[PDB]
Formats: structure tokens, C-alpha cells, sequence
């Protein structure tokens, strides 16, 4: 009998991975699609052998539509909510936004976007049902994408302050993919063998509900209570449990995302088999690198060719390294179909024709901040960027043409993914420093020599793993769109509680 709360009842591999469908536009105004996306509380089957489950899904799915577009194709979003009025997870009302009704409220961002800030998904900018309430940013029914950017994976999800975490959890995320002008001349794999894969954690109930934590353990004093972390003891891709996909032995484009509330993966495919990163998450690499390992944080993505054609009729486990057991799987590759015909796509020897460089040098301006933790009244940790709280006043005030260093001071023992709004950045270097020390007075006393991103994170980014005692050094350059932005942790519990801080970009 297969129990949905006990992971060891799971028969793993009997889903074959889904490939969500294509949005499609309702309208063309003027040359530019115009989409209508609803959010809607549906039953989505999470493996083969599960009961149903209750899901928010845009357009009624999970993951939701994959929206697709050409760099600077200018697009019309109308995204609705239409769930219903009371939460499908446990809502701590200590939190932004949380005391009372409406308790549904939602704010779609497109995470990588160069986008205008009304269109970005602020979180004051959320909506109840059918926007009968609205938060203070909010400004735009419709949302416009105008994609001046390169192409990239990126990816939409839920962002309302107070309940990001329960939001996305519930199913509110999907692929959005900007085309480079530079493919149509390339020869990637493309259509069938261009697959994005969407990688969570999740855990059940007995009954197949989606289980999210009521408080901790041992719990805080207020119920409901947040909890500073969400480890579920299933992996899904693509909202299967455990799938896996039956493949040609030919290359294969594979978009991988984590979209995890705070779990991390490393992922490792068969016996350390070779593949091939062409993208990170802000656009395509100057050429493709090799890689046996790829480590992923919440909200990180990058795009990898896979070769099974010296894999015919292998089964190849994708691992997560990071975890023994049924959650160091994520999933199955069976080079079991026939070949389809020739394969004629190829590993380019380069994948952009233009580098931009930015130099440590050139920063005109440099900001140190902290990532740290205090305790709350109720002795459970507030996660914190830069000693503030969400509603302190703005300090992050970056201004239009100039560039940037932020070193990201980790005092914490665990990783935090940070991702910054509006732009990308490159990973400068990390450096250990003294934690006791720093913990002593705020000398910031380092150990040792600044060390370069690896190999597999090199690229153009948004959100970077900042380690636990060490600076974590990323440079950026701001060129447009000024307007009110945030930055923040995407592990969802951190952000909720309250690792978050407003960006104000200007003129
Ligand atoms: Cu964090
Ligand atoms: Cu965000
Ligand atoms: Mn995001």
C-alpha cells in the first residue's frame, strides 16, 4: 500500500517526466501577444500510484504553462486570481500582511526579468480574488514584459509578502523562456530534446494533502508559527514524484531550475558522466563548459546538453549528492527509445559573439552586507540582511550607469541564496573569514586568499549561494528602468521572516 507520508512506500521511476504545455496568447495587439493566466485550486496528481492532491496552479496546472518569447518581443500579462478565499497551508499572522483577511493574496514576478518595476511582481503589489484588495505598489492589472535581455531561462512564481513560501509551495511557479537571437544560427537541441525540468521538494499526508509544517519542533509559542526552513522527504520534477524520462540515445538541452522552497541539490548524473552547461541563470555562456557536477540553491538555474548517445539502453540515475538515501534521487534517464532520426544538433565550439566584462576596479560604489539571524520576542529566529527588517528605511539605493559591488558577509553556518532584482551579476570571488572574531567586534579578519566561482557558475546570474563564513564578493552594472525593486534570500522561510530589503533604483 502506498502511503503519500512515507517516502519508503514510494515505487520511484513509475512517471514518466511530463513536459508542462506552451502558453498560448488570447490576443495580438499591434504585433504583441497578449496572455490571460488564472490561478486556480485544482487536484494534480503528484506519482502514479497517489491519491489526487489540492494544488494552486496558473492555468489550472503545476508546473504551470511555459511561457515563451523572442528577446525584445514586448508581451501583455493579465494574471488573475482566482482560488478561493482560504489558505490551503497553515498561515502564521505574525508576519507582513497576515493579521487577518484577505489571507489569499497573490503577485506574479518573473525572477531574471529586466523589467519595469510595476511589472516585476513587488510584493506590496499582490491581489485577493479578482483584485478586490490590493497592496500599497500595487499599479497594473496587466503586466508588460518588454525582454530587452539576453536569452535566458527564467521562471515565474508567486512573491506576496507574508506568505511567499505558501504561495509557491502550493504550486504557483512555471518556465519562461526568452529566445537569443544567436539560437536560430546555432544548432542546440531544440523542440522534443529541449526539455526544462523543474526540480522540488515535497511532503504528503496520508490522504495525499500537500503537508506543510504548522510550526516547529520543538514549536514556538505562536500558532501557526513560520519556521526558518522547509526540507520535504520527496523529490519531484515537474510535479512527478520521482520520474523518470525515456530518452533517445542523441543530445538533449535539459533547462534545470530548482524551484525548492530551501532545499539545495547537487546534482551528478550516472557513474560522474561528462555534460555540458551552455547557460546560468542570466543567458548563455561564452562557450559551453564540462561539468560532472552541478550544485543548485533555491531559484538557480542552468541549461546543460546531454549526450546519451554512448549511453544506449543505460538507465542513469540523477543524483543530488547533497543527501543519502531516497533524497539523494532525483530522477531517472532510460536511453530506451529508438532513435528518431539523425541527430543533427551540436555543442558549439562558441555560444555568444559578445562578452560584457565588469572590473572590481571600476566599482562605483561598494556595499558590505551582512546576512544574520536575531531571536524575536517568542525566541525564534528573524533572518536579517544588513542588521534591518523589510520596513526600515531604504539603504540599497543604487543609481542608473553606475556599477556595483555588493560583498555578501554570510555569519550564519548555512549557505543563503540571494537574489537580486532588475539585473545580473557576476560572482567575483569568496573568502573565508574568522566568524569568532567577526562575532567579537565586526572585524572582518580574513583566513585566507579570495577563492573564483566555480566552474559551473561563472556566467551571468541573479541569485548566488553566499557561503557560511565567507564574503561573497558579486559585481553588477544598473542601465535602466529605475523604480522601486527588492532584494532577498530565496530560501521562502527567510524571506517571509525577514530577509528582505527594498532596492530603490534611480535616475
Ligand atoms: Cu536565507
Ligand atoms: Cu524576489
Ligand atoms: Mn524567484
Amino acid at each position: 500500500k502506498v502511503d503519500p507520508s512515507n517516502p519508503e512506500t514510494i515505487p520511484k521511476y513509475m512517471d514518466e517526466l511530463p513536459i508542462p504545455p506552451v502558453a498560448r496568447p488570447l490576443a495580438e495587439i499591434k504585433g504583441s501577444p497578449y496572455y490571460e493566466i488564472a490561478m486556480r485550486q485544482v487536484p494534480h496528481r503528484f506519482h502514479r500510484l497517489f491519491p489526487p492532491t489540492t494544488v494552486w496552479g496558473y492555468d489550472g496546472m503545476l508546473p504551470g504553462p511555459t511561457i515563451k518569447v523572442q528577446k525584445d518581443e514586448k508581451i501583455y500579462v493579465r494574471w488573475k486570481n482566482k482560488l478561493p478565499e482560504k489558505h490551503l497551508l497553515p498561515i502564521d499572522r505574525t508576519l507582513h500582511e497576515t493579521a487577518g483577511p484577505p489571507d489569499v493574496r497573490t503577485v506574479v514576478h518573473l525572477h531574471g526579468a529586466n523589467v519595469a518595476w510595476d511589472s516585476d511582481g513587488h510584493p506590496e503589489a499582490w491581489f485577493s480574488r479578482d483584485f478586490a484588495k490590493t497592496g500599497a505598489t500595487f499599479r497594473r492589472k496587466v503586466y508588460e514584459y518588454t525582454n530587452k535581455q539576453m536569452g535566458a531561462t527564467l521562471w515565474y512564481h508567486d512573491h506576496a509578502i507574508g506568505i511567499t513560501r505558501l504561495n509557491v509551495y502550493s504550486g504557483l511557479s512555471g518556465f519562461y523562456l526568452i529566445e537569443d537571437p544567436v539560437e536560430k544560427h546555432l544548432k542546440l537541441p531544440k523542440d522534443g530534446y529541449d526539455i526544462p525540468l523543474m526540480i522540488q521538494d515535497r511532503s504528503f499526508r496520508s490522504d495525499g494533502s500537500l503537508s506543510y509544517p504548522e510550526n516547529t519542533n520543538p514549536p514556538a509559542p505562536v500558532n501557526p508559527s513560520v519556521q526558518p526552513f522547509f526540507i520535504g522527504n520527496t523529490i519531484a520534477v515537474n510535479g512527478k514524484i520521482w520520474p523518470k524520462l525515456t530518452v533517445e540515445p542523441r543530445k538533449y538541452r535539459f533547462r534545470i531550475l530548482n524551484a525548492s522552497n530551501t532545499n539545495a541539490y547537487t546534482l551528478r548524473l550516472g557513474d560522474g558522466r561528462k555534460f555540458y552547461q551552455i547557460s546560468t541563470d542570466g543567458g548563455l555562456l561564452t562557450e559551453p563548459v564540462e561539468l560532472t557536477t552541478l550544485p543548485l540553491e533555491p531559484a538557480e538555474r542552468s541549461d546543460v546538453i546531454i549526450d546519451f548517445s554512448q549511453h544506449k539502453g543505460k538507465k542513469l540515475i540523477l543524483q543530488n549528492t547533497n543527501a543519502e538515501g531516497n533524497m539523494g534521487i532525483i530522477m531517472r534517464f532510460d536511453v530506451l527509445q529508438p532513435l528518431r532520426g539523425r541527430d543533427t544538433s551540436e555543442i558549439p565550439a562558441k555560444l555568444i559573439s559578445e562578452e560584457q566584462v565588469l572590473y572590481e576596479h571600476h566599482a562605483d560604489k561598494t556595499r558590505l552586507l551582512k546576512l544574520d539571524a536575531i531571536q524575536d520576542e517568542y525566541n525564534r529566529p528573524v533572518l536579517l540582511l544588513d542588521d534591518r527588517m523589510w520596513h526600515d528605511p531604504v539603504t540599497e539605493k543604487p543609481v542608473i550607469g553606475d556599477t556595483e559591488v555588493w560583498k555578501l558577509i554570510n555569519v550564519t553556518n548555512f549557505a543563503h541564496p540571494i537574489h537580486i532584482h532588475l539585473i545580473q551579476f557576476k560572482i567575483l570571488h569568496r573568502t573565508p573569514f574568522d566568524l569568532e572574531r567577526f562575532q567579537q567586534d565586526g572585524y572582518i579578519d580574513y583566513t585566507g586568499p579570495p577563492i573564483e566561482p566555480a566552474v559551473h557558475e561563472r556566467g551571468w546570474k541573479d541569485t548566488v549561494k553566499a557561503e557560511p563564513g565567507m564574503v561573497t564578493s558579486v559585481i553588477m552594472k544598473f542601465t535602466e528602468n529605475p523604480g522601486e525593486y527588492v532584494w532577498h534570500c530565496h530560501i521562502l522561510e527567510h524571506e517571509d521572516y525577514d530577509m528582505m530589503r527594498p532596492m530603490r533604483v534611480v535616475e
